[PDB]
């Protein structure tokens, strides 16, 4: 019963304008043996058809439309609840081209393993061919992809997370390049066999071939493992492209800040997961005359324009956010984005009237059905109602403070790049780099307590190539650029704590005051202290008007203590040794310079 190429249903009616794509699909279909092949078009009628089928399969339940229109809740197999690092590989030809932040395997060996897994993996399933565009369609030469998947769940979320379907397919023309992205949940079915709501496999791989720009995923239907745009393309493959083609693919939010004189500024900020970020991208300023709009909260792609400035575009089309922690008081604009519906919730809790709830959200519901389908009772049940890593998947276009430039293929000019992590000591609230190479060093040595892990540019699990070569790439772009047009680089810390354990700086909206200092520095309208680590404002350099806070706590937040920084040195030094032979001299230079300035 193994079926050949042109007898698999849906293959005879396949679009044929792009022969490379069609040959690839046929080769894949021959291998995985699905019941049928469907090319998705991203239309609303298709979206509803797939959602209905998801409801019928039990994968989705339809949420009360009075509270979220066109919205769904999906509960995963508990063994498949997140992105898995140790199962993620960069399979460059040479191990050194993956380097010490990456998991490597010989690509010939990986292909032998995965090709074996893929054989007959789609039996009894529909194989979807999902064309998609990264970034606005308006671009002349955008980065395109096609995800083949046996997961309908994946198709629906890809429609939200990328520009999916007919348009992207047309953009590929007859011979356009695209990233081949292959995915299976690894759960073949016999004829007539009852599926489960969330199929998956104990055997999981998430593999990237940087040279050919390919992504092979198997065994997981969840998140970044399966939505191949989200990190696999946006960061892993894209960063390798950017390396070769002279640009930057980064783990950054893009923020639009507008001053009281009505001038707009655009900032990119690299914070690791949970150092957010989502909150900064959706800032509501607490000082009069300042407004903020968002272009994105996770990925930024940046290229130098004609005028020598650095321009950023958000390559994604949707938000894929962590639900718990999100609430109306901390992040009302995120909540309003969600409130407009068209959202897929994964692993949150269900209320009695078909709303959704997760830990930290308002309401105090008395009874819930939790993320595993069990009864949950307020102030009694000892387990979390929602999975701690549960998700919302929501269109970007519903964000009430979406910047009008959000879908512009030309991008936005970046004035400032920010780096930050969770540091309870040592790092001050905000610091400005001395120049580009010092900013690269700051990015390169970014620490976050999540005992301090180094997470360079928030890219630790996401680099598509050797971390040292990546630092060198950052260095090279600044050396060959007009220094006057380069974004200024800043180093922030929202999480410094006093001895009594409280946050020295209140943060959230109040971070607008830090952003105001940053803008003034770019305009040369503010001063600061020259310290061994960079330019750090004193309390009197910050607008603290109307902020109910002890000025002493602010001074403490801004302090540069040499003893603390001397303890930081060997930690940094050991990280630079870990970076290995490809550590750029330029980075080591900045280490020595900082050490010398410290005395
Ligand atoms: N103390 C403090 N915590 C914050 C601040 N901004 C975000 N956090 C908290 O850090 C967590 C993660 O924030 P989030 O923006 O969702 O992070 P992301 O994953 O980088 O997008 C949430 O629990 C926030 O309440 C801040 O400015 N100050």
């Amino acid at each position: 019963s193994h079926m050949t190429s042109a007898t698999i249903p849906g293959l005879d009616t396949a679009p044929t304008n792009h022969q490379g794509l069609l040959s690839w699909v046929e080769e894949v279909a021959e291998l995985t043996q699905p019941d049928r092949v469907v090319f998705t078009d991203g239309s609303e009628e298709e979206f509803q058809r797939l959602c209905d089928q998801l409801v019928e399969a039990g994968t989705f339940i339809r949420l009360n439309p009075e509270k979220h229109k066109n919205s769904y809740l999906a509960l995963s197999d508990p063994s498949d609840v997140a992105r898995v690092a140790s199962r993620t590989y960069i399979c460059s030809a040479k191990e050194i081209d993956a380097g010490p932040t990456n998991n490597w395997m010989d690509p010939g060996e990986m292909r032998s393993i995965m090709k074996d897994l893929y054989r007959g993996c789609m039996r009894g399933r529909t194989m979807y061919v999902v064309p998609f565009c990264m970034g606005p369609l308006g671009a002349e030469d955008p980065k395109l992809g096609v995800e083949i998947t046996d997961s309908e769940y994946v198709v629906v979320s890809m429609r939200t997370m990328t520009r999916m379907g007919k348009a992207a397919l047309e953009k590929m023309g007859d011979d356009g390049f695209f990233v081949k992205a292959l995915h299976s949940v690894g759960a073949p079915l016999e004829p007539g066999q009852k599926d489960v709501a969330w199929p998956c496999s104990e055997t999981k791989y998430i593999t990237h071939f940087p040279e050919t720009r390919e992504i092979w995923s198997y065994g997981s239907g969840y998140g970044g493992n399966a939505l191949l745009g989200k990190k696999c393309y946006s960061l892993r493959i894209a960063s390798a492209m950017a390396h070769d083609e002279g640009w930057l693919a980064e783990h950054m939010l893009i923020l639009k800040l507008i001053s009281p004189e009505n001038k707009a500024y655009y900032f990119a900020a690299a914070f690791p997961s949970a150092c957010g970020k989502t909150n900064l991208a959706m800032l509501q300023p607490t000082i009069p005359g300042w407004r903020a709009e968002t272009l994105g909260d996770d990925i930024a792609w940046m290229r130098f324009g004609k005028d020598g400035r650095l321009y950023a575009v958000n390559p994604e089309f949707g938000f894929f956010g962590v639900a718990p922690g999100t609430n109306w008081k901390s992040n009302p604009n995120a909540m309003r984005t969600i409130a407009a519906g068209n959202t897929v919730f994964t692993n949150v809790a269900l209320t009695d009237d078909g709303d959704v709830w997760w830990e930290g959200l308002e309401g105090d519901p008395q009874h819930l059905i939790d993320w595993k389908g069990n009864d949950w009772y307020f102030r009694e049940t000892e387990t979390n109602a929602a999975h701690p890593n549960s998700r919302y998947c929501t269109p970007m276009s519903q964000c009430p403070i979406l910047a009008p430039e959000w879908d512009d293929p030309q991008g936005v000019p970046i004035s400032g790049i920010l780096f930050g992590g969770r540091r309870k000591t040592t790092v001050p609230l905000v610091t400005e780099a001395r120049d580009w190479q010092h900013g690269v060093f700051i990015g390169a040595t970014l620490g976050s307590e999540q005992n301090v892990r180094r997470d360079p540019m928030a890219m630790l699990p996401f680099l598509g190539y050797n971390v040292g070569d990546y630092f060198q790439h950052w260095i090279n772009l600044g050396k060959h650029a007009d220094e006057s047009k380069l974004p200024k680089v800043f180093f922030v810390n929202w999480f410094r704590r006093g001895d009594d354990g409280r946050f020295l700086w209140p943060g959230f909206g109040e971070n607008s005051r830090v952003l105001k200092w940053i803008v003034d520095r770019i305009e040369h309208k503010a001063g600061g202290a020259t310290t061994p680590i960079g330019t750090v404002p004193a309390v009197e350099d910050l607008d603290l008007d109307g902020l109910d806070v002890d000025a002493a706590d602010v001074a403490a937040a801004l302090a540069v203590d040499a003893d603390e920084w001397r303890q930081e040195l060997p930690l940094i030094e050991e990280w630079l040794q870990f970076v290995g032979e490809k550590l750029p001299t330029g980075v080591k230079d900045e280490f020595d310079a900082l050490k010398e300035r410290l005395g």
